[PDB]
């Protein structure tokens, strides 16, 4: 049934990029956002952020996705770049990867996200499990990576 | 795992509630709130955090069981004047009143888990062993956390 | 504003403090906090909202005044369970208990202004009189500009 | 101090004139687009006075002061900043000062930084600025006290 977890990137902003093996044997949250929305700025990100920094990478990565479907020449990777030092962001950033022609980049494209913020969550074996998209609440996103964390 | 204890309860009464058994928790996550109702932490964030959660999740996963354990002005923390708290907020789950000790001011659950104070929360798996206790003001999403964690081990 | 009755609290005892008179209070704006110990809006909301203003705001210009009505349950919210009620929630500010009428659940005070139940509160202006009366959750915001206002009238 | 401001732009808005403002209680509210201070707080603050009280007491202007990282936030991300943020009060661009990182309002009023709020009287005469995040209540208790002042 569920598909794999397979990001196209352009490039990652703040890291070295990661590999499906690497991010095979963890939980994975893709936090996917544009930086001008005001529920990634206000909500998601922050969400995200409290996440990458109570849980280790061991047992959970944290993946910022830059999908911009509007208002390209002004949501530029440079912008990116400072907006992520400015809101002071430690996980890995990906600028999802564009499309000739096209708003849409690819990854929001192939699994069909309607907007940001949205997030996907995958399984230790590299599956993705749950898309979400809008405000999502922290505690009903604790107990979505906890019941991913302990299944065997 | 081998020694977790056992969770048991030492109860007065069941105030809002016809009592539930042991048996009738196997095989649920448990959640015990611990709280005196004069508390401000327990009053403001522990308690609409547990009826939060007992509105969320079904009863046949998760059961939140409110215990109040009065290790203070005792007379004005009555069983009376709980029920009436009860009401006031609006409380739907079960709550017992800790089983009072002679002389004492620490109440019976709360010596033999030896809890700080108010609020705690006490969780427990499917096989009722306390597998976590916490003092203070726990967030959302480690609460969420731990439960998701707790209702999908094997 | 002619038309404007007084504030005029009917007090059974002051809790916590002297009590303050009319006279004391002129030349400040008068916030009054019309709670019961044991409702949520009062605990959650009001009672915090009241202990923001007096931390904020000083005396020189704003009075914050407790005002404990029981219209319910009086046998389990006396003025003993009032002082503990304080004592757990550090309300620093002078609270009033509302004079009982014989043979009625309703207090002297709440009938008089005939409020809608608690939280209430009650403004008075500088020389006085009553400007406001509310029911229920104030916005922060809201309760400012209402202050902001009474507080630069002429 | 009479409040006048220095702007190359009015971005969403017709022009505001001091016909505009005489009579009224005027909120500045002083920012950068990409500063989470701004974001979190302070432009949804703003947001919230406008949308409580009428444009007839309360006038709420937003004035975008770029001192750093000047073209990333250009007047043209600015319009879709404010479109993606749904803003609707008055936004303008400050005058910018040629060599200089500052701005012109910005420059003349000695401003901090980033957030800041300017609060006039209705007579259009400075009486308050602050700099940071300020409460809900207390942000009442001021322009409630401007509303009526005589
Ligand atoms: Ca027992
Ligand atoms: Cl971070
Ligand atoms: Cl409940
Ligand atoms: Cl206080
Ligand atoms: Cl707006
Ligand atoms: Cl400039």
């Amino acid at each position: 049934n569920a598909p794999l977890l397979e990001l196209d990137v352009q490039e990652w902003v703040n890291h070295e990029g990661l590999s499906n093996e690497d991010l095979r044997g963890k939980v994975v949250v893709v936090e996917v956002f544009q930086m001008l929305c005001p529920g990634c700025v206000n909500h998601g990100v922050p969400q995200a952020q409290k996440i990458h920094r109570m849980i280790d990478e061991s047992q959970v990565q944290v993946i910022g996705l830059h999908s911009v479907f509007e208002h390209h020449d002004v949501m530029t990777p440079e912008a990116l770049k400072v907006f992520i030092d400015e809101f002071g962001i430690k996980f890995p950033v990906a600028v999802d990867m564009p499309r000739e022609g096209q708003r849409i980049p690819s990854t929001m494209k192939k699994y069909r996200l309607e907007g940001t913020p949205s997030i996907i969550l995958a399984d230790r074996k590299g599956r993705i499990r749950q898309v979400q998209f809008g405000q999502v609440d922290d505690f009903v996103l604790g107990l979505l990576l906890g019941s991913l964390l302990s299944e065997t």
